[PDB]
């Protein structure tokens, strides 16, 4: 019954096997291939990746971050995590032309785009109460009245404001979708750097899907990774060329603590993941 | 080269051998399934399907309607297409409760995210000039000057216009991505109809593509197909068993007939389809 990671490691022949070469923002080059798609079972393993540790708490911390609406990658490092920590430094904010927006401010993103969408952005602390539609409820609320509604999507796309984030998402889009009482979570990234984020995503909307079905009381289905650019940047040809060459493990299970139901309730305690037995390390 | 009609036969072979029965907004059933991907070359193909006609005066028609991000949908009948007739056709409005409109009127769809992104939208007579966010022009910007970003989008999912529409646009958003001076684009599809949606909103986007490439001077690489929610229709399935016993043949190819300068500057004229062959029957 194949272990739903060979479907990254497989994805990763491909882009070896036929990336061409393709330059980012910042001219570093990469093997891009452009157009793909796995599927994992979330018929409660948990997708965490075994031939290489993922940053848990990260991931975790990261999504109680965008839960609670927050814009302040300050607010996040007082959580000790610093992914986002560096978009939010005067240099950073300041090449971008933000000379203003005091430090840690990281624009509209995620979060907002995520309880505020359409609301003006002022700043990262300006209170939005009520303020733009608040996707992550409604896509709640639709879950729990018409499940077979076939337009249950979240986008943190906004050209109004994307002027104007610390950057702009790639996850542009996720839909959800239920039938038989099972959750599904699709996702489309536009662009995935498969080395060192790609596994981190998956886990990411592995995990609010369960917290999803978890709200809603849903069992959860399949998460289904959707992607656009998706491209190793080459550094890491080596690595994961050893690393291609591991044998997956078990997936762990993820584990709920704590019956909860309003999602914004939710708590980094709640969850506990078990049985994570990542591979080592790789260099 | 192992034919891609072959891509969407296997998409449904799956579904109809493998979807739960999920029933629509108006609770007729189709095996439905969720998440799928296939990717088509545009490469001196275009690919029209064959084993099942398809309306080409219609996909042709309402591109470069959706280009001119009209909204009043008897425009389009107007150019000989009647698809999006009864949804602005006087009975389908206040089954949503518009009514201070006029008709023909969809209200802020595609055709006018696509050229005014973030705009209030009003009524379907009002010159739009100026206000919004041209995400579509944008698009052909981003690539001229600079095809490596990777960030090309052009997002018709607007929740706030979400109340004030006659459909929600089953076509979310899309992603170009040029490499090594070809163009590719991904349709990300909230929702397809096996039978009679899909076959057609490939082509769209196809060409779709052709014209972008054209403008822009680069060739057309992959169209590829993302869907959500796909499914069949129970109706559909006995006559689909047929089909899915057809063998398709080449696809036609399309030779854009002048050399247009901006997109708007299209014109149906300027489009010959080439050594053709569609079946059935």
């Amino acid at each position: 019954p194949p272990h739903g990671e060979l479907q990254y490691l497989g994805q990763i022949q491909h882009i070896l096997r036929c990336g061409v070469r393709k330059d980012d923002r910042t001219g570093t080059g990469t093997l891009s291939v452009f157009g793909m798609q796995a599927r994992y079972s979330l018929r409660d393993e948990f997708p965490l990746l075994t031939t290489k540790r993922v940053f848990w708490k990260g991931v975790l911390e990261e999504l109680l971050w965008f839960i609670k609406g927050s814009t302040n990658a300050k607010e996040l490092s007082s959580k000790g995590v610093k992914i986002w920590d560096a978009n939010g430094s005067r240099d950073f904010l300041d090449s971008l032309g933000f000379s203003t927006r005091e430090e840690g401010d990281l624009g509209p993103v995620y979060g907002f785009q995520w309880r505020h969408f359409g609301a003006e952005y002022r700043d990262m602390e300006s209170d939005y109460s009520g303020q733009g539609v608040d996707q992550l409820q409604r896509v709640i609320d639709t879950i729990k009245t018409n499940p077979d509604d076939r337009r249950i999507i979240m986008c943190a796309w906004n050209p109004r404001d994307l002027p104007l984030m610390a950057l702009p998402p790639c996850h542009a889009l996720c839909q959800f979708y239920v039938v038989n009482s099972e959750l599904s979570c699709q996702l489309y990234q536009r662009s995935g750097d498969m080395g060192l984020g790609v596994p981190f995503n998956i886990a990411s909307y592995a995990l609010l899907t369960y917290m999803i079905a978890h709200i809603t009381g849903l069992k959860p289905g399949d998460f289904i990774h959707t992607l656009g650019d998706a491209h190793i940047y080459l550094n890491h040809i080596e690595p994961l060329k050893i690393q291609l060459q591991r044998e997956p493990r078990p997936f762990p299970k993820l584990r709920i603590l704590r019956k909860v139901e309003k999602i914004d309730d939710f708590k980094a305690e709640d969850f506990q993941i078990e049985g994570y037995n990542p591979h080592p390390t790789i260099k």
